[PDB]
């Protein structure tokens, strides 16, 4: 019918790094996953480049409100977290670079 796995266990920096700029991904991935020190917070990644040293991976911090839901930009916020993700797909709206496609999960 349909899946969603944008979204990752309390996966490191340098894990997400390394299955973004893994032989599989490429610009336009993104990813998301949860905090591992400071649990209750979230960290967004997405793939970037850049014409001056080339393949990248951007990182967001994604904080929480008191009585909200979760937000990147104090602008506009969201109670959930799939809603960010449609808006991201939609448009960067914030971002440096719109989302394309969520990291790559087949077997």
């Amino acid at each position: 019918m349909e899946t969603e796995e944008w979204f990752f266990k309390g996966i490191s920096r340098k894990d997400a790094e390394r299955q973004l700029l893994a032989p599989g991904n490429m610009l336009g991935s993104f990813m998301i996953r949860d905090s591992e020190t400071t649990k209750g917070s979230y960290s967004l990644s997405v793939r970037d480049y850049d014409p001056r040293q080339g393949d990248t991976v951007k990182h967001y911090k994604i904080r929480t409100l008191d009585n909200g839901g979760f937000y990147i930009s104090p602008r506009s916020t969201f109670s959930t977290l799939q809603e960010l993700v449609d808006h991201y797909k939609k448009g960067n709206d914030g971002l440096c670079q719109k989302l394309s496609v969520p990291c790559m999960s087949s077997k």
